[PDB]
């Protein structure tokens, strides 16, 4: 599994800030937009993009406050990420897109799709944000940690002062051991403790046990839209998963229209780090089938 990040930096100005993105592949055709989540960056897509770049433009931004994107003094609410991602997409002048989305990247991508349904030609997704009705529906091994994350004093001490989301939670989201080179890539944007605000706000935005109520409502609405939409769908899942256990992936594979589901084997949250070749190869082949009438 490759540790390098061999992508030239591209930058675009967005609402007075600068955002970084990977941009490879041909200039024409429908672009494939890759959206990472917490606590990653476009680095998480590094071994998936090469399977897709021969046939499609691949665009992989770093969320505001993350990766190589700028770090304004925001709260980094989900609302803030929505604002910047909306403006990022318009700044590149994208028209129709295929979405490849993960974790908080999936909340951004589904929320954007719901509002721009004519511009989404397909959605590939994995370990994505859905409403978690009670804490019993959160994986037992991660319950006490995320419950502590969702406090102001203790959670900020863990995530901001002690960098637990990077040093502890992140490697706990991968079945295989991350190498020191891979850890340093994930560590790079957050070496300065003050810059770890998004890492703490994100778990406090998670729609768990009905709170925060604004995020729960928004996530419910895009899951409603997703069950209504004929858009082609590709769902990757692993065992045991974190956000999406296998029983839930099996349920969604039938309840979502026009949905193909792919078992990646063992996996927790960063499925991309456990089986990038399967995910990248299946995305590339699925993209081809989107051009077949039938
Ligand atoms: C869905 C969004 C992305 C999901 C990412 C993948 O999710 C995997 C789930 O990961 C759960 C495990 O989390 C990290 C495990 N872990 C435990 C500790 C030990 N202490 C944490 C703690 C304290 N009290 N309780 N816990 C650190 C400490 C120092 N001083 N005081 N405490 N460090 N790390
Ligand atoms: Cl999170």
């Amino acid at each position: 599994i490759g540790t390098g990040f061999p992508f030239d930096p591209h930058y675009v100005e967005v609402l007075g800030e600068r955002m970084h993105y990977v941009d490879v592949g041909p200039r024409d055709g429908t672009p494939v937009l890759f959206l990472h989540g917490n606590p990653t960056s476009s680095y998480v897509w590094r071994n998936i993009i090469p399977h897709v770049a021969p046939t499609h433009r691949c665009i992989a931004p770093d969320l505001i406050g993350m990766g190589k994107s700028d770090k304004p003094d925001l709260g980094y609410f989900f609302d803030d990420h929505v604002r910047f991602m909306d403006a990022f997409i318009e700044a590149l002048g994208l028209e129709e897109v295929v979405l490849v989305i993960h974790d908080w990247g999936s909340a951004l991508g589904f929320h954007w799709a719901k509002r721009n349904p004519e511009r989404v030609k397909g959605i590939a997704f994995m370990e994505f944000i859905r409403p978690i009705p009670t804490w019993d529906e959160w994986p037992e091994f991660a319950r006490e940690t995320f419950q502590a994350f969702r406090t102001t004093d203790v959670g900020r001490k863990l995530i901001i002062d002690q960098n637990v989301f990077i040093e502890g939670t992140l490697p706990c989201g991968v079945v295989r051991p991350l190498t020191e080179v891979e850890m340093d890539h994930y560590r790079e944007p957050f070496l300065n403790p003050v810059d770890r605000e998004p890492l703490w706000r994100f778990p406090n935005e998670l729609p768990i046990a009905g709170e925060p109520a604004n995020i729960v409502a928004l996530v419910e609405e895009y899951m409603d839209w997703l069950h209504q939409s004929p858009v082609p769908k590709l769902l990757f899942w692993g065992t045991p998963g974190v956000l999406i256990p296998p029983a839930e992936a099996a349920r969604l594979a039938k309840s979502l229209p026009n949905c193909k589901a792919v078992d990646i084997g063992p996996g927790l949250n960063l499925l991309q780090e456990d089986n990038p070749d399967l995910i990248g190869s299946e995305i590339a082949r699925w993209l081809s089938t989107l051009e077949i009438s039938g």
